[PDB]
């Protein structure tokens, strides 16, 4: 009945509880999706409440994969195009990268993980495109997943938005989700632009997704994606041996009475395998990281490389270009 896999919910059990131990973390959770059905394989939490549904975080650079899709769907850009990625003021408040470029083509964006660009990328579209399109994601929105305590997550309504909101959700932030919706989401990334939903029981008939992008424009993300796991991408430590993994780093400032403090981060990475045509996503989040560094790369990034790598191998799945090891 439980679409649960025992041998991956090991798997991500154990391999969880070996970096919250070792980065002396407060929390932690890992969600494991079929990538073509939203089958959920696996899904722990540190012990406590179930945070990956009930727990909303900002998602930060997790999120920019999709005004990413959304521009290139619309055919405004292309995937070549350059940006100027200079910090740039909007009112009071400045947006920048910590690594500043000039420019950087839209592959440079998300390699890098360029919060300039990606709200370059939001720019262009109305507040009402936007939210529309973090609505149709499901941002927001109740999943009906089947577990109590179901975080909806928040999207203010585009008409209270400040000029700023919109481009600080664009790299994630102002905005919230469960580490489950913020899986879910990537199922356009992987399900050829279409939601799909999620549910815990095996199912017996195929799901129906809801079209956001089109295929075309998923399958160029997957593409732009590998740059993460690759030499220049900030998601190195997620490589898995004998495959192309497209994957998105995320490291957030946390909120203590709304202001952003610099001794308090939250760890994410999200990512799914084979990049071309997966059959699983695998999403880590770990809250308050203290101890041997703080960035995704560092204290998710190992723990996704053995996740990802371990479902492929239990699920039958072979390694597609030869090991080097
Ligand atoms: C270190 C990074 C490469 S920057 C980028 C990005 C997205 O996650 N993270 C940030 O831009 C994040 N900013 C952040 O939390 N805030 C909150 C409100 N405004 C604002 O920018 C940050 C975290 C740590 C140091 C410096 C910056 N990805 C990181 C990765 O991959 O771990």
């Amino acid at each position: 009945a439980l679409s649960l896999d025992q041998r991956i919910q090991t798997l991500a059990y154990e391999e969880l509880n070996k970096a919250v131990e070792y980065h002396q973390a407060k929390a932690g959770t890992v969600v494991v999706l079929d990538a073509r059905t939203g089958e959920i394989l696996a899904l722990v939490n540190t012990p406590g409440r179930n945070r990956a549904v009930t727990d909303m975080i900002e998602p930060g650079s997790v999120m920019k994969p999709f005004p990413i899709a959304k521009a290139l769907d619309s055919g405004k850009v292309d995937t070549t195009d350059t940006f100027n990625t200079l910090p740039y003021k909007i009112g009071p408040a400045t947006v920048q990268d910590t690594h500043v470029y000039p420019t950087l083509d839209v592959r440079g964006i998300m390699q890098k993980s360029s919060n300039v660009g990606t709200s370059k990328l939001s720019a262009m579209f109305t507040p009402k495109e936007m939210y529309d399109f973090y609505h149709d994601l499901g941002v927001g929105v109740r999943m009906h997943s089947g577990f109590p305590g179901e975080s909806a997550g928040v999207l203010r309504n585009w008409r209270k938005w400040r000029p700023i909101e919109q481009a600080t959700m664009s790299f994630g932030y102002g905005l919230q989700l469960s580490l489950l919706q913020l899986a879910r989401a990537y199922t356009v990334l992987t399900h050829d632009g279409e939601l799909l939903p999620v549910s815990f029981e095996k199912q017996a008939v195929a799901p129906k997704g809801k079209r956001v992008i089109k295929a075309s424009t998923a399958k160029k993300v997957r593409e732009l994606m590998v740059s993460v796991t690759e030499a220049g991408g900030s998601g190195i430590a997620g490589a898995v041996d004998g495959f192309d993994v497209g994957a998105k780093t995320g490291t957030a400032r946390k909120l203590v009475n709304g202001r952003y403090v610099d001794y308090k981060h939250v760890a994410t990475f999200i990512g799914f395998a084979p990049a071309k045509n997966p059959r699983v996503i695998v999403a880590v989040t770990i809250d308050e990281p203290t101890a041997n560094g703080y960035y995704s790369g560092v204290v998710t990034g190992p723990v996704f490389k053995q996740v990802m790598g371990g479902s492929l191998n239990i699920l039958g799945v072979s390694p597609t270009k030869p090991l080097t090891n």
